[PDB]
């Protein structure tokens, strides 16, 4: 019965090897998709801050070019009247 | 023996349906990583949309506040020479 023997644990080990050697690569890739999500989430937090300054810059100029905007409307004005 | 032969037996049909269900449950959680990295990815991207748009406005409000300004500085000027 030896032949039969070695044969099944031929393949228990072959089935041991491949567990192993796939949880290896499941690892690396698990590792790597975790710290792609990391790392999005600190470009995106980071740009999300970028984006309010800008907005707060573009509050401020939006304002200025409305007045000067107003102004010159009637400084216009003026002239027509003169 | 009978015994080794049949402990074999039931330990290869016991890790070939570890080897299955191990499989599907590596796909599912490299799956959800993966969607995780999309999710994070557009949320990123989105900023950076956002900061480009206001980069834009920014830019065209820039010079029309600064010709707004000319502008009327010279029709106060004409009108100090009317």
């Amino acid at each position: 019965m030896e032949s039969t023997v070695n044969a099944l644990t031929s393949e228990l080990r072959d089935l041991r090897a491949q567990r192993e050697e796939a949880a290896a690569a499941h690892a690396q890739e698990v590792r790597r998709l975790q710290e792609q999500a990391r790392d999005l989430g600190k470009q995106r937090d980071s740009c999300l801050r970028e984006a309010e300054e800008l907005r707060t810059q573009l509050r401020l100029l939006e304002d200025a070019r409305d007045g000067l905007r107003r102004e010159l409307l009637e400084a216009q004005r003026k002239l027509r009247e003169s």
